[PDB]
């Protein structure tokens, strides 16, 4: 893996370009003996990750599908989130995330859900660990289903205004050196790059499935080098409005120029239902 002044090379796990062209893809989170766990495989592919820091303030959610915003929070809230304080996450941090999205987008309503505190080499399952496969958190069907599930009677009225789904990512230890969150220019995503994958649990059908991405040389991947706890990444998973980037995609990668004995990456990401705004 080589690198330069504003980019480096690594790899991420992609699905095949023809994945799901014969049957629906599924991945059993709780695999049981006798039943097939998955009908597809991820494969690593070389990717050039361009450093976003030289042009950090120039990426916006409409043109690229992601943005980086300065937002400082108290070190006490960080240590509480690091201590698995569920009350601090669903209370103070949810209010912090909603206020940050409101002042960035001017939106009317923000609904937080599905918090994921991650640690490198953790044991809190897969979702307490950095993501290794390139994904978009919600398909359009998943984003609409989540609105009806979390907003209920107000879903139809809210879906008449602009609806967006965000992943609000923030590191808990700084700076992020290893396993950073890469993001792709949404304008460089082809429709053939998106593959719905149903994550199964005890045979329950996944009505909120994500997109899994296949590699493409056209994809321009970015990452904010040495990201700090005061720099928040907002990655767009869905957008009802037709913009140059209807969505983005994200994944973590092994940085090739970081010492092996570096402290493990720690972060928390929260999904957002965003209504209105610009
Ligand atoms: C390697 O990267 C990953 O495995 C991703 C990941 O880390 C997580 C945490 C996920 O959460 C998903 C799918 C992803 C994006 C996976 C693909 C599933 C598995 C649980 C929660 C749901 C939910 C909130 C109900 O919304 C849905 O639309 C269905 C898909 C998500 C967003
Ligand atoms: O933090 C990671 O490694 C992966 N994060 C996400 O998938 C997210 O924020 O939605
Ligand atoms: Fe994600």
């Amino acid at each position: 893996m080589v690198g330069s002044r504003t980019w480096c090379e690594s790899e991420m796990l992609f699905v095949q370009p023809d994945a799901g062209t014969k049957e629906e893809l599924y991945y059993r989170v709780t695999p049981k003996p006798g039943q097939t766990q998955a009908n597809f495989n991820w494969t690593p592919h070389k990717v050039r990750f361009h450093d976003a820091r030289p042009q950090r303030d120039s990426f916006d959610l409409n043109t690229h599908g992601f943005t980086f915003v300065e937002d400082a929070i108290s070190p006490q809230l960080i240590e509480r989130i690091r201590a698995d304080d569920t009350a601090a996450v669903e209370g103070d941090y949810f209010a912090s995330v909603a206020a940050l999205v409101k002042r960035v987008t001017g939106a009317d309503h923000v609904v937080c859900f599905s918090p994921y505190t991650r640690k490198e080499n953790s044991e809190k399952g897969i979702f307490g660990q950095p993501a290794r496969t390139v994904h978009c958190d919600h398909t359009p069907a998943a984003a609409i289903e989540l609105t009806h599930k979390l907003c209920g009677e107000d879903a139809v009225r809210l879906l008449q205004s602009r609806f967006r789904a965000f992943s609000v990512w923030r590191p808990l230890v700084e700076p992020v050196l290893d396993w950073p969150l890469a993001v792709v220019d949404g304008r460089t995503i082809a429709p053939d790059d998106l593959h719905p994958v149903h994550f199964l649990r005890y045979e329950k059908k996944d009505t909120e499935p994500p997109f899994q991405l296949s590699f493409s040389e056209t994809q321009k991947w970015y990452y904010l080098s040495r990201q700090r706890s005061d720099e928040v990444s907002i990655v767009k998973n869905y957008d009802s409005e037709v913009v140059p980037s209807p969505r983005s995609a994200h994944c973590a990668f092994k940085h090739p120029f970081v010492p092996k004995d570096a402290p493990p990456r720690e972060s928390i990401d929260v999904r957002c239902l965003v209504f209105g705004g610009r």
